[PDB]
């Protein structure tokens, strides 16, 4: 049931592990889901490339370097496209001393200093390379191939899910930053930390999702009044310290290399990377999430957005509905916790 919707932390043996969709089903009937981020550990022998040595030519042809302004546990964040650069050169400037990660005592002390630093030196990111590093033949949590339902109908109703179901490679340095949001269409996201250094999440429950955008809208009016669901611009940042101030509840976390964060319909999430790392991620969904994207808000400002039709998805899994819900009558509040 998980009552105090924390982040919970799962160690499958390998046989529990083999395949994806029944553990995801197992996640969620001991309540992993209610926290809305989960951590799954796999058997140490599982390993899905087994030497990552190649990846430093990989190119990110399109590095961001994130410009942070604000103070007090309220920032807003914009781009600047910087050249093209191998991992390999990524990499030496990562641990450059302008850029490497600074002396710490434990993660709680790092994650002081992220929040004090922040509107120092501008930290500089690769993500949306399209992408998997796994090795040919790995079957098991391939994130480049997770068949859900996404996938069921992509491929047997010719429906697009707009890219979000293929994979992409992520390279963080220290301070490299990811905003308040929640995915895409509010889908599930699967994120595997191949190498380097760790990466912190903060999360909070689906069933305080509308407080958290509710106090987001009071901090970043402007933000808001300009779109009904800016923090999918994933530009917004907001410390633990405001979301305890203001009685959100929220959990935090750290991933280490060789884990998975799960993230569930509508969770809210953020977090930091640590150091020079790389991660794969994509997103799924699954017959719980249905519900979610039919009420999902989408941005209204920029033409440029995901948007998925979730007519499929209503008259094959929710038939009993399906005429209802086209006659805008299928109005409901999602239950959270089930
Ligand atoms: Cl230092
Ligand atoms: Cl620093
Ligand atoms: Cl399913
Ligand atoms: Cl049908
Ligand atoms: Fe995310
Ligand atoms: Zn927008």
């Amino acid at each position: 049931l998980n009552p105090s919707c924390k982040i919970m932390t799962f160690r499958p043996s390998m046989e529990e592990f083999r395949e994806f969709n029944k553990y995801l089903a197992y996640m969620e009937s001991k309540g992993a889901h209610r926290a809305g981020l989960a951590k799954v550990i796999p058997p140490k022998e599982w390993k899905p490339r087994q030497c990552y040595d190649d990846i430093d030519n990989l190119l990110i042809p399109a590095p961001i370097q994130q410009m942070v302004t604000g103070q007090s546990g309220l920032f807003t964040q914009y781009n600047i496209q910087k050249k093209a650069m191998t991992v390999k050169e990524f990499r030496q400037l990562a641990n450059s001393g302008k850029y490497c990660t600074p002396r710490y005592l434990d993660y709680e002390d790092l994650e002081r200093k992220y929040w004090k630093n922040l509107t120092f030196v501008a930290p500089i990111y690769g993500a949306d390379i399209n992408g998997s590093i796994y090795d040919e033949g790995v079957d098991e949590w391939n994130i480049a191939r997770l068949n859900t339902v996404l996938d069921v109908v992509e491929e047997e109703c010719g429906i697009s899910i707009e890219g979000v179901n293929t994979p992409y490679l992520y390279f963080g340095m220290w301070k490299t930053t990811f905003a308040w949001h929640t995915e895409d269409m509010d889908l599930y996201s699967i994120n595997y930390l191949h190498f380097g250094e760790p990466k912190s999440w903060y999360a909070i429950p689906p069933e305080h999702g509308k407080r958290l955008e509710r106090l987001a809208q009071g901090f970043f009016p402007s933000s808001s009044q300009g779109c009904d669901a800016f923090l999918r611009h994933k530009m917004t940042l907001i410390s633990p310290s405001v979301l305890k101030k203001y009685g959100i509840p929220f959990d935090k976390i750290t991933q280490e290399a060789g884990e998975f964060m799960i993230t569930f319909p509508y969770g809210y999430h953020a977090g930091f990377n640590h150091g020079f790392n790389c991660a794969e991620s994509t997103n799924f969904a699954t017959v719980r999430w249905i519900d979610y994207g039919k009420v999902a808000k989408l941005c209204t400002c920029r033409k440029d957005m995901v948007k998925i039709s979730m007519d499929i998805f209503v008259r094959k899994f929710q038939p009993d509905r399906y005429q209802l819900w086209k006659q805008g009558k299928d109005i409901y509040t999602i239950d959270h916790t089930k």
